């Protein structure tokens, strides 16, 4: 109802779990706020520029604008932070990009990126992080880093189940707790905020289903299931049970022996996926240690949060890491760093986590080839050292670009 | 019943608040499970050589072995794993050392490390991390990493308050939440298991207090609060307003202006001490990125298990890293690595983690000296390149000693 649906495109649709995508699809992008104004343009660029060069004129991207955040309120009215369009439009043309949110602080608002995770049931926040030669990194060895983070985004803490401490509702709840339930293990039950951690078989089983196909399908060598089950058994290490499980039972895991971890053919190559499992601080300390020993990441949504972020700040990449949310009736990329406000409008900032974020859209999109051109621009550009402010800091010998302008250095590597 | 309290050894004492450690004090030890029969002994004769030279033969302390985990069964039977006088002794002589602990699975039996640290109410876990000169590290520049961790101990989701998935406890929690409290949040309420995350007013304010009281008595530069208020309003974002408001309240905060950061004057140095908050994933990234920006950290029980963990790999520290488990009534040093069954017994683990928590225990004592010779005996050492596997394998030049033969190399550098 703000939107102008473009006149030439068709939508993509859903065959039973197969996309059917046409030649000239309507992908809607949500630009963004803050830093969204520079670097999405740099991202439609690129990627039109990608898909011109790969299939020679035969196939072109519709873009249609749709709003959340912000930009919303300009749009919509000032209350209309998450139009309800915005979340029948994202269903109905299946996939999406978005740029950076502001969520309102004072509004009793709710995180806005969590909003469109949990509202459209995108249960799969993946998150691959490897490194691109010449990056700048903190870390002795990057190299050995290429990891892909299945972080489950439907339950865990973030589900929002809490009270305010002397509310009558914490009230109510550490009442029924220690009356009812009989727990005598809250330190202090007065002045006491409540958090409820929910984790159902369904909720892993189907992330660790596809983290495990994933695994077959790209024929990675393992999948680390991160917990911390020791200290908490009934969500997190009913986690890392429920994924050995469904590896035996759907994949026909079986022990190396002795337990506890297992083997899954993969049914293509012929290859051994070993399925195990490390407790989330060792995890922590083990991806800095030993990276060359893990790959596929499973994991609930506080740690998997917590993972991505770490991992990409050694390979260098904080402004430069892609992300996706996936569930089964839809997807969407997002740049997965903040909206910088004391930057916007300035041309400045690193467009490559929302332009490698696409080549995750393309690469969904079975545009396979559009989406090889995009990473190959990006390995060109990086080693050209035609880079931007925050990478040039780092570095010597670098020429420093604006945003717009390693948009087009990308498009030269081509 | 079983300890053997020494004939020679007097109690400290807590004399309001202080501590009176007489000349002779008698402390407890837990030797630990695992490699905690090779780490104990080299400490004890490390400790020892150390008040022998700092005090000419004035103090010597008084080791009574009492018992927790595996060696406690072989004690008092089968089903004892934590002794009621372990608690009472510790309690009564106020300080005590403890090496790595074996909790068994398959009892109901949670974590025996966390069980001393709830039953004592040691509510305070710190954990120093800064790098030693000359150890592997995987990161480019370690030496910028000097940082302090006040962890809570006594609250947060390790409280241990969680029910089975399809238990009748489950079930009934699951039915009050959606029937009484209304709660249309839990994605699968079937299958599923639940976790209670407490944060209390009183919980977080006295370990900021703790937090901020050692940043004024070692004039450290700032404190940072870190969470994950943004997604878990009510305990975690309520950890960093009750930080900011114990700041302005009891130590005179102000404004840096415009907010959020407040200074506090320190009243010894002069110097200002800035108390500020990151949120906790962007946190593990800016450890990695800026960690000369970091120094004194305040956080949540998970939260700083993690950061530990993370801070520790980073400085080449996994070994030698340092705790301590603190309340108002006593204190629990204690190695804070893991058991390592493999290796127990063969003399060939580093001791110098439990070494460096009993300079933690001598400085606690006010045995500055004894304990400012285990450092520069420590510096000596590993500067020497006369080190312990674990070291010597990424090094070129070290020269491999045994566990206890590193023992005798920080009594040589001391
Ligand atoms: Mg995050
Ligand atoms: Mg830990």
């Amino acid at each position: 109802s703000k939107v102008v649906v473009p006149a030439q495109g068709k939508k993509i649709t859903l065959q039973n779990g197969k996309l059917n995508v046409p030649e000239n699809p309507i992908i809607p992008y949500i630009e963004g706020d803050g830093i969204g104004v520079d670097v999405t343009p740099a991202m439609l660029k690129v990627v039109d520029a990608a898909v011109e060069k790969a299939y020679k004129g035969e196939r072109k991207i519709s873009w249609m604008e749709i709003y959340t955040g912000e930009k919303s309120t300009q749009v919509y009215g000032q209350d209309v932070w998450l139009p309800a369009e915005t979340l029948d439009l994202i269903r109905e043309y299946r996939v999406a990009i978005k740029g950076p949110l502001t969520t309102p602080v004072g509004g009793g608002i709710r995180s806005l990126n969590v909003a469109l995770r949990q509202e459209l049931d995108l249960y799969i926040c993946l998150r691959p992080v490897r490194y691109y030669q010449g990056t700048p990194s903190p870390v002795k060895h990057p190299e050995l880093t290429d990891m892909v983070i299945f972080r489950e985004n439907s339950e865990d803490i973030y589900a929002g189940i809490e009270w305010k401490a002397d509310s009558a509702d914490a009230e109510k709840v550490i009442k029924f707790l220690r009356e009812e339930m009989g727990v005598k293990k809250i330190r202090f039950p007065e002045h006491c905020g409540i958090g409820i951690k929910p984790c159902s078989e369904e909720g892993t089983k189907r992330l660790v289903r596809a983290a495990i196909e994933y695994a077959i399908a790209n024929d990675r060598d393992s999948v680390t299931l991160v917990h911390k089950g020791n200290i908490m058994k009934f969500t997190e290490g009913a986690f890392k049970d429920w994924g050995y499980q469904l590896a035996r039972e759907e994949f026909g895991g079986e022990l190396i022996d002795g337990g506890p971890w297992l083997k899954v053919k993969n049914p293509n190559t012929g290859k051994e996926i070993v399925i195990k499992d490390v407790i989330a601080d060792a995890f922590l300390q083990q991806i800095l240690l030993r990276p060359a020993e893990y790959d596929v990441i499973a994991c609930m949504n506080l740690n998997g949060d917590y993972i991505s972020d770490a991992l990409a700040a050694q390979v260098g990449g904080i402004g430069i890491a892609p992300g996706a949310n996936i569930g089964d009736e839809c997807a969407l990329f997002e740049a997965t760093h903040g909206t910088a406000p004391k930057y916007a409008g300035q041309d400045k900032v690193n467009p490559g986590s929302i332009i490698l974020s696409a080549e995750m859209m393309l690469r969904h999109m079975g545009w396979t080839e559009a989406a090889d051109l995009i990473v190959k621009g990006m390995e060109g550009a990086i080693n050209a050292k035609t880079v931007t402010y925050d990478f040039e800091r780092l570095m010597d010998g670098a020429k420093l670009l604006k945003c717009s302008e390693f948009g087009d250095a990308i498009i030269e590597n081509m």
